[PDB]
């Protein structure tokens, strides 16, 4: 039973245990927002994530529950972790706003801006921590420079803000196949993504700066060229390969050519990360393996999640379901040791 506080930042009343103090609005859209604070039962620097109208929908009410189950699972150095998630409510009935928070770490990748050396590290802290959530069939789906917070010794955790926004464009960091619905995607969209991040660290420019999806399509294929035969029949999606057919053809392009004066082992990863066919994309824990981490790359430290089980993703209930199975959640959860 702690003493909450009643207050009000930007648009919406945060009602919040005491502990935290000096809420600072950071980011706001349609699903939620984030502020800073200080917890003062640690001393130490927090993000306070508050969900808006989390229940208000079916779509929304899972996607509550959804948040609280993945965070709950996340226990890896380089990816967000769950500190403490509390309801002002004291009952299922009066239960209507979830609060989760987490230790602030600073700036996001973008804001971070650069050695070689430092992009190894960064780019090799991203794929650990993918390696782990691949691990526990979990697709992040929006990895983008923005969804990385980074801190003063270039240490990274991925994240999902997941606010809903409106400026880092996630269709910028999209790979083809999930950005078009070629076909059934795998779990190495997030690997393309990684690459354009690698790629953008390395050049500072955003890899493919697209205004919307054909002109991103058109951004991608210069760089990598038109599919061939091969990737053409893997698009199993017909009003897709047939808009695909009709585009003009496009060679690849050598990527030496294009990463002028870069760690030529960057050169090659990049050209494993960037690929069009996912078949043949490099993997997150082979990534690991390449010679470009060979300072970083320990298989004896590359951990993998516990068992996440995703039955619920098979349910279809109601928001007062999904909105109780949340609540059960909110009220299992135990703190960090
Ligand atoms: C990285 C990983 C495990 C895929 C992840 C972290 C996360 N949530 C956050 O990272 N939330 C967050 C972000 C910044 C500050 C704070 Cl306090 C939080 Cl709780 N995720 C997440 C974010 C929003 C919605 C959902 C559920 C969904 N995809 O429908 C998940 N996803």
């Amino acid at each position: 039973r702690p003493t909450f506080y009643r207050q009000e930042l930007n648009k919406t009343i945060w009602e919040v245990p005491e502990r935290y103090q000096n809420l600072s609005p950071v980011g706001s859209g349609a699903y939620g927002s984030v502020c800073a604070a200080f917890d003062t039962k640690t001393g130490l620097r927090v993000a306070v994530k508050k969900l808006s109208r989390p229940f208000q929908s079916i779509i929304h009410a899972k996607r509550t529950y959804r948040e609280l189950r993945l965070l709950k699972h996340m226990k890896h150095e380089n990816v967000i972790g769950l500190l403490d998630v509390f309801t002002p409510a004291r009952s299922l009935e009066e239960f209507n706003d979830v609060y989760l928070v987490t230790h602030l770490m600073g700036a996001d990748l973008n804001n971070i801006v650069l050695t070689d050396d430092h992009v190894q590290f960064l780019i090799y802290q991203i794929l650990r921590g993918l390696k782990y959530i691949h691990s526990a069939d979990i697709i992040h789906r929006d990895l983008k420079p923005s969804n990385l917070a980074v801190n003063e010794d270039c240490e990274l955790k991925i994240l999902d803000f997941g606010l809903a926004r409106h400026y880092v464009a996630t269709r910028w960091y999209r790979a083809p196949e999930i950005m078009l619905n070629w076909m059934h995607y795998n779990q190495t969209v997030d690997i393309w993504s990684v690459g354009c991040i690698m790629a953008e660290l390395l050049t500072g420019r955003t890899l493919f700066p697209g205004t919307d999806h054909i002109d991103q399509l058109k951004l991608i294929l210069r760089l990598v060229g038109t599919p061939g035969a091969e990737l053409l029949k893997k698009i199993s999606s017909e009003s897709a390969r047939n808009y695909i057919q009709s585009l003009t053809q496009m060679p690849k392009m050598n990527f030496a050519n294009v990463f002028i004066g870069a760690n030529p082992l960057a050169v090659d990863l990049l050209e494993k990360m960037l690929v069009l066919d996912s078949d043949k994309r490099i993997t997150a824990a082979q990534a690991l393996a390449h010679a470009y981490f060979a300072q970083y790359h320990d298989p004896d430290d590359e951990p993998v999640a516990d068992p996440y089980d995703q039955s619920f993703e098979s349910r279809d209930l109601l928001i007062d379901e999904w909105k109780s199975l949340t609540y059960d959640e909110v009220i299992s959860f135990v703190p960090p040791p």
